DNA sequence: GTCGG
DNA sequence: GCTGATGCGC
DNA sequence: CCGACGGCGCATCAGC
């Protein structure tokens, strides 16, 4: 199935463990890049030194894949897979709201299981409160097939609160992928724009009412982040939907943002830097001689960000990551 | 952990 | 109130 | 203790 899928499990193994019991985010975040650019690559990897030339893998990957084609394995993640833990911490860490610092204080408290997880809720705040409740729904995917429905549900509900509304379904979604892990919705209301001053709330309290939106994790005057629920024929796993105001005049950086990856939105914006501009959701804008963020840029298109930054556009569905097979 | 300066 | 970290998530 | 690594909304606490 997978070209090279062992050694890119075996990354991103290592990239988590760093992430949620090492706290070493930098680290963590090298793992990944290690892991994406070698997915990316289109040969079966025969050494560490033909994996070294890839950007972001350095010696210490390659002596860990010339173990693991040696070996079929990693002593380091036998270690670490055997430390009951590191393994709970971890686990913990797989519901919303928990990060590596509370799974750690709650798992040094005797918390490492579900069951636990479950009998120490008065612990837990009212967002891990949610992921701890729909943990189970949580971890499956959403087929594109219930996306449109989903889209059909939320686009009616905005026009129905106000036509000026414009909601655009983003995410893994507008790359056109097959199946996506939550639902991604930017939202815009010509009242909102970079200079002007309940746009978010009127259209959650619509969706609410409709019994689409089901609870909250948290929510501020531009970013919603809850959980909805399709109706059931005669039921539909709970989801996870982020809704995003973002302003009139910045669509195209904010639906560049919104449209992800996450790994080609972290490439981008730091192919920025040493271009030297910054982006952000908002505006992209020249960095100072100092590093400092100057006045921002025009921008008509998505296009148009790619261009300031010489890079050649790129089109939704080429911005997820991909693999490549064997026989 | 990698890069680069 | 304000600012500024820290934790968390996308 | 080579240093930067993307950038920011929401929740919370700290120090003023
Ligand atoms: N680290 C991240 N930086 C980002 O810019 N993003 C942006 C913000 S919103 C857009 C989509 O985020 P999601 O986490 O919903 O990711 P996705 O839709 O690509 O993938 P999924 O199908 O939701 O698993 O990506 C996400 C990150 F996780
Ligand atoms: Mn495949
Ligand atoms: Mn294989
Ligand atoms: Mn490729
Ligand atoms: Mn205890
Ligand atoms: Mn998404
Ligand atoms: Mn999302
Ligand atoms: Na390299
Ligand atoms: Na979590
Ligand atoms: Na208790
Ligand atoms: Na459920």
């Amino acid at each position: 199935e997978t070209l090279n899928g062992g050694i890119t499990d075996m990354l991103t193994e290592l990239a988590n463990f760093e992430k949620n019991v090492s706290q070493a985010i930098h680290k963590y975040n090298a793992y990944r890049k290690a892991a994406s650019v070698i997915a990316k690559y289109p040969h079966k990897i025969k050494s560490g030194a033909e994996a070294k030339k890839l950007p972001g893998v350095g010696t210490k990957i390659a002596e860990k894949i010339d173990e693991f084609l040696a070996t079929g394995k990693l002593r380091k993640l036998e270690k670490i897979r055997q430390d009951d833990t590191s393994s709970s911490i971890n686990f913990l860490t797989r519901v919303s709201g928990i990060g590596p610092s509370a799974a750690r204080k709650f798992v040094d408290e005797g918390i490492k299981t579900l069951e636990d997880l479950r009998k120490n809720e008065d612990k837990l705040n009212h967002h891990q409160r949610i992921g701890l409740k729909y943990f189970g729904d949580f971890e499956k995917r959403i087929p594109r097939e219930e996306m449109l429905q989903m889209q059909d549900i939320v686009l009616n509900e905005v026009k129905k609160v106000d036509s000026e509304y414009i909601a655009t379904v983003c995410g893994s979604f507008r790359r056109g992928a097959e199946s996506s892990g939550d639902m991604d919705v930017l939202l815009t209301h010509p009242s909102f724009t970079s200079e002007s001053t309940k746009l978010l709330h009127q259209v959650v309290e619509q969706l609410q009412k409709v019994h689409f939106i089901t609870d909250t994790l948290s929510k501020g005057e531009t970013k919603f982040m809850g959980v909805c629920q399709l109706p059931s024929k005669n039921e539909y796993p709970h989801r996870r939907i982020d809704i995003r105001l973002i302003p009139k005049d910045q669509y195209y950086c904010g639906v560049l943002y919104f449209t992800g990856s996450d790994i080609f939105n972290k490439n981008m914006r730091a192919h920025a830097l040493e271009k030297g501009f910054t982006i952000n959701e908002y505006t992209i804008r020249p960095l100072g001689v100092t590093g400092v963020a100057g006045e921002p840029l025009p921008v008509d298109s998505e296009k148009d960000i790619f261009d300031y930054i010489q890079w050649k556009y790129r089109e939704p569905k080429d911005r997820s990551e991909h693999h490549h097979h064997h026989h």
